[PDB]
């Protein structure tokens, strides 16, 4: 395909580099395209990006969708939720380039609507797991909206800065907040 | 001093223009130094800015030795310490030099590991408040060291990913955030 075989280096870029770091010039010359193509598809660079974002988010939910069934209770899916977002290949893989380009772009009142679109999306795994997990009687959550936006940002968090140390000890440490959290809730 | 004299005029020219468009060039003039003197006190500017943080580093741990003192119980310290990561980081000049860099060594074990004895520092702040409580009935504790590591990543999640919402609701955020994990021990 065409978009299609563009987004897949440029997340390969955005990935491998960074948001600048990477740029059109180089995307074109190992992907084959007129330096134009990438404007009626995509409206820029912002877009470009925004775009290989809003696929990533997708996939990545879904593969959870795809994935959450062997978790009976929401507690479980709180858990397995978590540690999965350090094993993935998706979306994560990137948090580095997003954290560039918010910094980057921030100071354009486009950011609060993309910035802001993908955002609902993000913090939606948990809102669905808090949310069940109310008329499950798992827990009482009065603030859903708060402690998914806390549980989706410091999750992220620990998935990010400790992108060195290995595996296992990330999923223990994953696990120890996980239940943390969860205990703190009531 | 006039090492000292280059990692001040290095920091102001870090700041002003980011990481990767700052020159040694520029650095060597502005302290009226030398392409010697900067290859022997550091070797290369990844080496000279690393340097910058590990000073700012102190500095900071130096301001919050005296900042706690306010707070009187460590449950207290917890709230404070995490308030203060947010909304000095709010307003620190540095990082938006600080990502440039961090996403542009993160695959290169040279500054992964130097850039590792920096960020135990930060943890160390946790550990103190942590062991302390112990010693003091706020909690019990067994895998302090653990918890602080978490309670580190958690926190700079919620510090990283968040600014596209007003300060109040971040405060709010992180207060919230404090709370549970903190009753995440009961
Ligand atoms: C986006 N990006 C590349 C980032 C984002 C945040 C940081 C961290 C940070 C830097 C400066 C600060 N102040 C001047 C107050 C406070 C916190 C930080 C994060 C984790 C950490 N630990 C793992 C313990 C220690 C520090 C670093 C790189």
């Amino acid at each position: 395909n065409l978009k299609d075989k563009i987004l897949g280096v440029a997340k390969e870029l955005f990935i491998k580099n960074g948001y600048n770091a990477t740029t059109t010039g180089e995307i074109v010359k190992l992907s084959e395209s007129s330096k134009g193509n990438l404007y009626y598809h995509f409206k820029t660079k912002e877009n470009l990006f925004l775009e290989i974002l809003n696929i990533e988010e997708s996939k990545w939910q879904e593969q959870w969708k795809k994935e959450q069934i062997k978790a009976k209770t929401n507690r479980e899916k709180f858990y397995l939720y978590n540690e999965l977002s350090l094993t993935t290949e998706y979306y994560y893989p990137l948090q580095n380039a997003i954290i560039e380009f918010y910094t980057e772009y921030y100071k354009t009142n486009s950011i609060n609507e993309k910035m802001n679109k993908l955002e609902n999306k993000y913090i939606d795994a948990y809102h669905v797991i808090f949310k069940e997990g109310n008329l499950n009687g798992e827990w009482s959550i009065n603030d859903v909206n708060a402690v998914s936006k806390i549980a989706a940002n410091a999750v992220n968090g620990i998935v990010t800065f400790t992108h060195e140390q290995n595996i296992n000890e990330r999923i223990k440490l994953m696990n120890k907040f996980s239940q943390i959290f969860l205990n703190g809730l009531s």
